């Protein structure tokens, strides 16, 4: 009907954007310069431009994109021949398409057509080779030429040679060279559905993902993945019948983006609820102890600190050969009320990660793991969840007791420099996944650990134990039963005990979540050297027996006093006394698993 070759050469050229000039021209002249090896095509331009080139763009995909490269290619060798000998496949991704499928949602109506795809990388192999086009040699004492085979069209995920010689149109041999063949630099991936939407009791959805040549591993698995691209038919050993009826799709991600922000929120209904809780900063945790309903009036401070810890980050942050601090490790252990799961799941109900660990859960889930047999099999494995997905959120752990070695012993790395790096197959896996850790402990014998140490019921962790900035015991369902009801009425005057209730459950977590991103935090003041001679002072002589050493507690103390700033900096004041007295609490609490 039209020639769309020339429409697209067209639309390129005239187009100017939000500033008036040519979004692509000197983005050619750039990829002209640079030699980039794909294209920034962005989807409103064409829209706005042809009502066609555009519609077809969409489902005639598959086709129009082999096209559309075609006279990138051609204007651009008018414009730079000598960008041949160097690239000559193009690529033209394109960047904003209407169609954001939910992962799970693509239905038999999606199969084909071109279309974007929020969620999270899951898995990545290395780098690997294919073929596009090759040059076989007509062995004939007649030809024996050689001609670019694939003629017209690509060559299938498994080919074979055409009889009548290119050159000759005879029968013969037909010897394939190396030198003058197409190569493509291929990478898959596991597209991991998003952690809100996968429905609680429902596992997460993982789609196929392709990523080839210069699109290749340009994202490290456990991403934030917008990703458009097309879907198809794979198998593995098909042709042949057997059974394989169904085989699953084939999506084929040209255009991704990795992330670097949250999920957004109305408006602030609340800034002056700051003031309120200006009389008990934490007026508003003390009402997340108390949404539980199993804190009730007998809070116990940790509550607030799983929260001080929660919403606030403290976010610490330092160039010291690296330093990534998060509201670090919160230990819980017992067999009394571990329902801050419950809470957990809530708390941050914005929180990108919050992992509930039945967790020894899936066995690549537990933390890193990349491996080198069954691999091959069902996904090439970098069989990262538990530790990666957390990435920056919160990590729940049901039976921390339980966890394999070394895969602790990277639990270290991960919780020490915030990161793991896994190098021994082919790749290195390394995935910058700093959060907030948050683990309870099977009730190993709930006992005699009233002047002693902290070495019982983990028996796991040595050294890892003391790795974390928190602690948190629960004991008999028996003598602290009524004693507890107790101080209700005792001290009756415990006084954030629904005094701002209206800590809506997941609503009003919603703002401790809002807090998170928005919620920068200040310097100090006088407070600094005060509190370091409160980490200077009390910091005389620290040693325990059997190795229990605090010989690098002067580090384990930094996040322990640093967090303890910006949570009470839960709303956007960091420097004052009153966010000092914290480090008061984080002293009380350091005596009283003291003594």
């Amino acid at each position: 009907q039209i020639d769309y070759r020339d429409v697209f050469i067209e639309f390129l050229t005239t187009f100017k954007g939000n500033n008036n000039q040519n979004k692509y021209i000197e983005r050619i002249n750039e990829l002209v310069a640079y030699r980039k090896k794909s294209l920034i095509i962005e989807f409103s331009d064409v829209l706005s431009f042809n009502e066609n080139l555009a519609y077809e763009i969409i489902n005639n995909t598959k086709i129009i994109l082999p096209i559309l490269e075609g006279a990138l290619y051609d204007h651009i060798l008018q414009l730079d021949p000598t960008y041949q000998r160097d690239i000559e496949k193009v690529h033209v991704r394109i960047v904003g398409i209407p169609r954001v499928i939910e992962l799970r949602k693509i239905r038999s109506t999606d199969i084909g057509k071109l279309i974007t795809i929020d969620g999270i990388l899951v898995k990545v192999t290395p780098v690997k080779e294919r073929i596009y086009k090759a040059t076989y040699k007509h062995i004939h004492p007649d030809c024996m030429q050689e001609f670019e085979w694939p003629e017209d069209e690509e060559m299938p995920e498994v080919l074979e040679m055409p009889t009548i010689c290119p050159k000759c149109g005879k029968p013969g041999q037909f010897r394939l060279i190396p030198e003058k063949t197409k190569l493509i630099d291929w990478q898959k991936a596991v597209i991991q559905e998003r952690p809100e939407e996968v429905p609680s009791g429902q596992l997460p959805r993982q789609l196929e993902i392709i990523l080839e040549d210069d699109l290749v591993d340009s994202a490290r698995p456990g991403d934030r993945v917008k990703v458009t691209g097309i879907l198809d038919i794979k198998q593995d050993s098909p042709v042949k019948r057997g059974s394989r009826a169904v085989f699953d799709i084939y999506m084929k991600v040209s255009s991704i983006e990795v992330s670097q922000k949250v999920l957004d929120e109305v408006i602030i209904s609340e800034e002056d609820e700051k003031k309120i809780k200006d009389l008990a900063k934490d007026p508003w945790i003390r009402d997340r102890i108390i949404s539980s309903i199993a804190p009730s009036i007998y809070g116990h401070w940790e509550l607030k600190e799983a929260l001080a810890l929660a919403l606030f980050g403290g976010v610490p942050k330092v160039l010291e050969d690296t330093r990534i601090r998060g509201d670090i490790h919160i230990l819980i252990i017992g067999d009394p009320g571990t329902a801050k799961s419950q809470m957990l799941q809530f708390i941050s109900r914005v929180a990108p990660r919050a992992v509930y660990t039945t967790g020894k859960g899936s066995t690549a889930a537990g933390l890193t793991a990349a491996v080198v047999r069954e691999k091959g099999t069902g996904e090439y494995y970098l069989e990262a969840g538990a530790l990666v997905l957390a990435d920056g959120g919160i990590a729940v752990i049901d039976e921390i007791d339980k966890m394999r070695d070394e895969d602790r012993v990277a639990i270290h790395e991960a919780m020490e420099q915030q990161t793991v790096s896994i190098a021994k197959a082919g790749i290195v896996a390394k995935l910058n996944a700093r959060a907030a850790v948050i683990a309870a402990g099977n009730p190993k014998f709930g006992r005699y650990i009233s002047e002693r140490p902290v070495s019982d019921n983990i028996n796991l962790p040595p050294t890892i134990l003391s790795r974390f900035d928190l602690i948190f015991i629960l004991k008999d369902q028996p003598g602290e039963q009524d004693r507890e009801l107790a101080n209700y009425i005792l001290d009756v005057h415990s006084g954030k005990s629904t005094k701002n209730i209206i800590d809506i459950d997941t609503l009003r977590k919603y703002i401790a979540y809002a807090r998170k991103y928005v919620t920068p935090k200040i310097t100090s003041e006088a407070k600094n050297l005060i509190t370091d001679f409160f980490v200077e002072m009390r910091k005389k002589s620290s040693e325990t027996p059997d190795s229990p050493i605090l010989i690098t507690p002067r580090q384990l103390e930094a996040l322990i006093r640093i967090s303890e700033a910006y949570a009470k900096m839960a709303l956007k004041a960091e420097v004052t006394r009153e966010d000092a007295e914290r480090a008061i609490n984080i002293m009380r609490l350091f005596l009283e698993s003291v003594g």
